[PDB]
């Protein structure tokens, strides 16, 4: 029999281990020859595994690289202009890789060039609230200063945007041991912690969903018209560079000016964490000087796109996609995900070779240039947007499979909650102490829902991964899953070795998942979701789950506004239309669910499957959110303060944010009311897609 | 048998005559009680005729009305401020209507209030090229002048926009006998010509597809947030008023300054048609003074929406819609169309009562507030956009059925050309001299295609009617048909009595269509198109016809650019990508047509019907055209110079228009190249929707 169990049983931990090893022996930086060779390898193997077609889709997009003969570094310079301390030119390579070529040195991708010299101000995590504290409470002015900020809490491009708007003339990013060194564990190679010489690479763009900076809205194909650099989307205006904590300690130790406002501003280094500006008395004539010489360059990138044609509904697409490009070896990010996708393709191909095909078409994607701004997935979606919006059932992301070894992490649309609950009840838990129990049981025990008894936590989608175009721009139901750490007992950010030269195959095999049992569990979750989406007769979406969350988010946004009762009275700000729309959605979703259960008629079925598929699509507003035309989903958008976090009712949330500081309250509360109207109308319009069609 | 012939045979000229009489005894101005009563009458009758549901959909939109106790008029004032001549306060009512109440006096809807006094400049038809001639060739400056312009050639809102940008402080519109008095025919009531006291009402907005000025993008429902008047879309900034040719002759006869530049500037009045500014020597101290006191007011409007549910594909909608509101009696516009829709609803309802249902759902619409800017249709489409874009098969408009008695006029998407040709070959011609011949035969003989032998002319859709939202914003295949005049042997504009108090039931019954045989023919064309769209197993669209026209339009836009060969060399402006995309579309459309002919499988069928339905949709760009976000179709938009005319490849056309006058040619030709890229990409993307789906 060819059923889900046959698919799941064919998946093997040992294959995922072999593929991970194969994908992480050399760097696969986007735009380099090594990453093109790996694309061609994956294309050939997916064909051998049995897919119907496998093509490369290429684009020419703006990338950024250091200059090999003019390296980036930061100095402390004395009054005579002598550089008395320089930061490192590269990370010390890990054992057995000290002769590997083409390791890109640490840099912030898309930084402009410059050699700014000035006094330092320490800005904590450079979040919106850190800058409010400096400017409004401490009266510290960053204008014309170099800011130094610790990584953590928010996407690094938001930190750079915040520093730019504060008037900074450069930004230094660093990894503090408070956020990247777990107590009691050793530094790589003897444990999974970040050494003092490790550095986190990463792009610092603020693209808001645009894709390639030069071609917003349209694929970067051979005849594309490109914006000039000065009109490009999302590029920073001040130089930026990242460093490790040995180098940060030398820049921070001399800091003077004001004390940190409180303990939340202190990391773990043996320094005062003074905010500045500048250095204490003895050193007050010393300054900090950046030297950034990286260049932006249009460069060819390659996505691999595999098709397994559907037997019954070939014009319905279920997409499993994840990136292939890495900053260095990508032992976790992305190759622990790419190895899982490769084994999933192999397992589906084994069924196909025995004569099976799924009901709907499955598309498999190996995206390029994700690390430079989600460029490969977004360009491909721009090229194929008409196919995707009329035919796209769901997108399942497949970046890193593990970021810890504690429990499952799922982030997805409410439409997939029931699918995930039911699938995880049928899968075995890999956790010690839960032998013979379901994954649902271990996950629910370790990560309880804040809202419901005997349910697990499932988070909102934010951004910072390749589902962004599919979900926030095109309104295709999307989800992701991986193994993660215990977020309670840990104060560190993500995993410590993120985007460092130390993130290797050995890291994973020695410290995260020696038996590859967590990778296998994640392959079962991602592949099982794909299987059910592509094979279930009725699409496995439950509209009633969206009704429940919409009420939660309406309660939340109303609570924010109700901190301003006098203004709500003055400007007649009512949420009644939004609660009415959510009540209607709840009633109509309940009636649709009864029909779906009570309806031999393939046209009633497809009609009803189209109602299910287009429900996520109904939350799209073609005019987009304010000043973010490519964030079109009215219920969810990446937070304006942190691309990695999702925000609910984002148009209303941003209209309310810091509203007490706005100079024209009547204008500000009028925009709150406009966003309430847009949200209530969109929820009611989405509800009406589930009414009887005529 | 219940087939198309049964439907067509049930239609009766005598019923259309009775309905026309019933709809034209009193005015039905939008927003008035009489128009609401007629909406309720139509709702009740459509229910009696047999529709499954019939509802009113209401909205509160900005309308405009004169002030009943402070009338609008224009004066000539002498140096002492005495008003020595006043224009009329109303049109002399026609025989037997001299006691009818609630006839709105002539006014330009949405004019601001004002009493500007100044010197006149005559600007011919106030087209873009008329203002170029005045400013660039004659060196006449309109700044601070009142302009007087003759109706004709272009939409009156474009004339007002052009006068505003020339610096005018007011506009007087008038009907010249050259354009509204056919030689050899008598004035109403003794013939169909415009009397000297007749005046053309009409709105002067420049909405570019937005709908209600106060709520662009969103329906004007009970909780809508409205823009303030100062931020409203499309309102004119200078006062405007229309007059008849007896009053125009008094304003024009004293004109001095420069002579008309040539004969194309002279109408038929016994005046010199001097351009001004101001009056000849003896009268040079006299001025013209407008007095406009109309007010804009949010007012409730009502669409009637009837549903005949489909038997097999109830979630596929074929829409037959036309407006109900009129300026006065609406004897032609719109009631000659509304009477045809009413008889079509009656005939479908007769089949339904005998047990028949069409394959797909048919929606019937009686739109409100069309005369004030397409407001009813656009608000309803904004409310229902998600249903329409996923389910809308086609929209057939049904405004005026007749504007002459000579031959058929059809304007539609290329997707419907084959449908129209085949249907008209099966219909009887009503024309004298073609007894026993098909409508196709008389139409082709009287209105030959410029391109093809033995084919009839079918024009592009422009705007200025209720299909605009469906076609240009949402990308739903649309078409319209009516009986029209001989455009060769006539120098007049549209029909002479347009938007005057004289456009009555008697006009139609005495002079246009005494036997109602042209109305019956138009009912057969519109109802037959609806029938075939709602009942054919395979949707009756031929993608190959789009391929043919795309080549014609690419040749045309290339020819425009090739007037500037030096700039095309300097800036490397190539149309190669656009011709490549059109070649690919032609090849892929041919292969799709073979599959459609070569494919018992209802899923292959619907898959292929969805490919046909979403083909028009594929030409939509979600980012819209430059500065016109609600014109989203890349192949067709209303002309930027004349809303009534369609323009092909509008983004490229507007980038090329008057390009030799642009101050920065590199920037201007860069925008030409960007628009070529957008057009080539959209054509290729639309082609790829017709490729095999996996
Ligand atoms: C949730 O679903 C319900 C339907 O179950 C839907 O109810 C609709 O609410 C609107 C109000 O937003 C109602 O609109 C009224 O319609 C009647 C005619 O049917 C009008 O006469 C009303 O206008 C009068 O009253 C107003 C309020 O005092 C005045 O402002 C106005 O000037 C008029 O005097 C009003 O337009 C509508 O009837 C119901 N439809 C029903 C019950 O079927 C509700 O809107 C949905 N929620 C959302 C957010 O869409
Ligand atoms: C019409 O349909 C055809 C397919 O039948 C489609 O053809 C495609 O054209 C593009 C060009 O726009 C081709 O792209 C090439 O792809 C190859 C790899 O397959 C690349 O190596 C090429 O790049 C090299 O050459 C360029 C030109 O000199 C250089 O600028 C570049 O730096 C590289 O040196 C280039 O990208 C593509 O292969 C074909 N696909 C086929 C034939 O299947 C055509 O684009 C369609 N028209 C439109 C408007 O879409
Ligand atoms: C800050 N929060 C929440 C958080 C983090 N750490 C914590 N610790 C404790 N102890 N406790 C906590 N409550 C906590 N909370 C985040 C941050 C990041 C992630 C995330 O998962 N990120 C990656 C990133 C994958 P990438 O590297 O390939 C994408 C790339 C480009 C992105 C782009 O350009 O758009 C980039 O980010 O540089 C992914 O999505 O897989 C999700 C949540
Ligand atoms: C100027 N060209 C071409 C033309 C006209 N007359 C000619 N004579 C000779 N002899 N020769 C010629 N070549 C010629 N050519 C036009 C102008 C108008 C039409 C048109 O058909 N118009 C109505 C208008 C219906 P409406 O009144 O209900 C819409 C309303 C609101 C519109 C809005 O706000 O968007 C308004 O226009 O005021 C319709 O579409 O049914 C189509 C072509
Ligand atoms: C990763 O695995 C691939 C696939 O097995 C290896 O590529 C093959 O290498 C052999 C020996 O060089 C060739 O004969 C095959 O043509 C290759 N197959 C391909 C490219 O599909 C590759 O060597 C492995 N890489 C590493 C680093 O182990
Ligand atoms: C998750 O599993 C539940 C429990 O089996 C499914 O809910 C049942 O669905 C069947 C089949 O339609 C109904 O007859 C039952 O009454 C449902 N039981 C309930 C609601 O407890 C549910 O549909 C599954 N969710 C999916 C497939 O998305
Ligand atoms: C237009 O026709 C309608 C429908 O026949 C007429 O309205 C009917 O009038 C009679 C007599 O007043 C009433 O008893 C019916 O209730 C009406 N039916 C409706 C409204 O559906 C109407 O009188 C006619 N109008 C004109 C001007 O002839
Ligand atoms: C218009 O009528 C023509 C002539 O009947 C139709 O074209 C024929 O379609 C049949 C049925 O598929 C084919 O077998 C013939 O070979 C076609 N003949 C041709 C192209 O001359 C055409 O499809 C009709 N158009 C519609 C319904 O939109
Ligand atoms: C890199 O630096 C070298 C050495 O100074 C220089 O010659 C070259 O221009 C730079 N390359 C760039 C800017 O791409
Ligand atoms: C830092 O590098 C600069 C540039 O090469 C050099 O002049 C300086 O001597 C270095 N300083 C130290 C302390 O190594
Ligand atoms: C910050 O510093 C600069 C002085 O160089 C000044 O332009 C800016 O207005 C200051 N902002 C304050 C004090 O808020
Ligand atoms: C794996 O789990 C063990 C046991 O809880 C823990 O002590 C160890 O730190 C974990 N490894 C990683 C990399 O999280
Ligand atoms: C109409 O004019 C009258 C008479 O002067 C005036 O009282 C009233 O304000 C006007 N109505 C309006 C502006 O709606
Ligand atoms: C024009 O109307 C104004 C306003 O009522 C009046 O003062 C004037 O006498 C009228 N002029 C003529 C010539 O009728
Ligand atoms: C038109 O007239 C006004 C003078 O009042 C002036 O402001 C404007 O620049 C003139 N334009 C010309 C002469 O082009
Ligand atoms: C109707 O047709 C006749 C015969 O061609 C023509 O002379 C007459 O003017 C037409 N009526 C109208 C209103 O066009
Ligand atoms: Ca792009
Ligand atoms: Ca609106
Ligand atoms: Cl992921
Ligand atoms: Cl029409
Ligand atoms: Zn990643
Ligand atoms: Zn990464
Ligand atoms: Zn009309
Ligand atoms: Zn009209």
């Amino acid at each position: 029999k060819h059923n889900m169990k046959a698919f799941l049983d064919e998946l093997k931990a040992e294959n995922i281990k072999k593929f991970l090893y194969n994908f992480t022996q050399i760097p696969h930086l986007a735009g380099t020859e090594q990453n093109f060779q790996l694309a061609k390898q994956i294309q050939s193997q997916w064909k051998e595994f049995g897919l119907d077609s496998v093509e490369l889709a290429h684009y020419d997009v703006l990338l950024s690289y250091p200059n090999k003969t003019h390296p980036n570094y930061i100095s402390i310079i004395n009054e005579d202009g002598n550089e008395i301390f320089n930061t490192s030119l590269f990370e010390p390579p890990p054992p057995g890789y000290e002769n590997v070529s083409d390791i890109v040195p640490p840099f912030s991708a898309f930084s402009p060039q410059g050699m700014p010299e000035g006094d330092l101000v320490y800005v904590n995590y450079a979040r919106t609230e850190d800058f409010f504290k400096l400017e409004r409470d401490m009266k510290i002015n960053c204008s014309g200063k170099i800011v130094i900020a610790r990584y953590g809490k928010v996407f690094r491009g938001n930190k750079v945007k915040n520093a730019q708007l504060a008037g900074a003339k450069g930004v230094i990013l660093y990894s503090d041991p408070a956020d990247y060194f777990a107590p009691g564990v050793k530094s790589y190679p003897d444990g999974w912690n970040l050494p003092g010489g490790g550095v986190q690479r990463g792009n610092i763009l603020n693209l808001n969903g645009a894709g390639d900076p030069l071609t917003p809205g349209y694929p970067a194909n051979e005849y594309a018209y490109r914006r000039g650099i000065a009109e490009a989307v999302g590029l920073p205006s001040i130089p930026v560079h990242p460093i490790g904590y040995y180098d940060a300690q030398k820049l921070l130790e001399k800091m003077g000016g004001s004390a940190p406002p409180d303990s939340s501003w202190r990391g773990s280094l043996k320094v005062p964490y003074n905010v500045g500006p500048g250095f204490t008395g003895n050193f007050s004539t010393q300054k900090v000087k950046m030297h950034i010489h990286s260049t932006n360059e249009v460069t060819r990138i390659y996505n691999v796109i595999g098709t397994l044609r559907g037997a019954v509904e070939p014009d319905r697409y279920v997409i499993l996609g994840g990136h292939r490009d890495s900053w260095v070896f990508g032992g976790i990010d992305p190759q622990s995900g790419a190895a899982v996708v490769h084994e999933i393709v192999r397992s589906f191909g084994t069924l196909k070779k025995e004569g099976w095909r799924p009901r709907r078409t499955i598309l498999f994607a190996s995206w390029d240039a994700e690390e430079f701004g989600l460029l490969g997935s977004t360009e491909w979606a721009e090229e194929n947007s008409r196919l995707l919006q009329e035919r796209g059932v769901a997108y399942i992301n497949a970046d890193s499979s593990i970021e810890g070894n504690y429990t499952l992490r799922v982030d997805c649309t409410p439409l997939m909650y029931s699918l995930v609950h039911n699938l995880t009840k049928e899968l075995k838990s890999p956790d010690e102490g839960f032998e013979g129990k379901s994954l649902y049981e271990s996950w629910t025990k370790k990560s309880p829902s804040p809202e419901f008894s005997g349910m697990p936590r499932i988070s909102k989608l934010g951004s910072g991964n390749d589902f962004e175009v599919f979900f926030q721009r095109l309104g295709i139901a999307s989800g992701r899953a991986r193994y993660t750490k215990n977020w309670e007992t840990n104060k560190f950010s993500g995993y410590p070795l993120y985007h460092s030269v130390y993130e290797t195959y050995e890291l994973v095999e020695k410290f995260y998942d020696p038996m590859f049992k967590y990778h296998l569990t994640v392959a079962q979750v991602r592949g099982g979701m794909v299987f059910e989406l592509a094979n279930s007769i009725v699409l496995p979406f439950d509209c009633r789950d969206y009704a429940v969350v919409l009420r939660k988010y309406a309660d939340k946004i109303y609570s924010i506004s109700m901190k301003h009762p006098q203004e709500m009275k003055t400007y007649s700000v009512s949420f009644d239309s939004l609660f009415s729309a959510v009540k209607n959605f709840t009633e109509i979703a309940s009636k649709f669910s009864e029909r779906l259960q009570d309806f031999s008629n393939p046209i009633v079925l497809r009609m009803m499957n189209d109602q299910l598929m287009f429900l996520e699509r109904a939350f799209i507003d073609p005019l987009g959110l304010p000043d973010r035309p490519f964030y079109r989903h009215v219920i969810y958008a990446p937070s304006s303060h942190n691309k990695y976090a999702g925000e609910s009712f984002p148009g209303i949330y941003d209209a309310l944010f810091d509203i007490e500081s706005k100079v024209d309250p009547s204008k500000a509360w009028g925009e709150v009311k406009r966003q309430i109207y847009v949200a209530a109308f969109t929820v009611q319009a989405a509800a009406e897609t589930l009414s009887e069609v005529a």
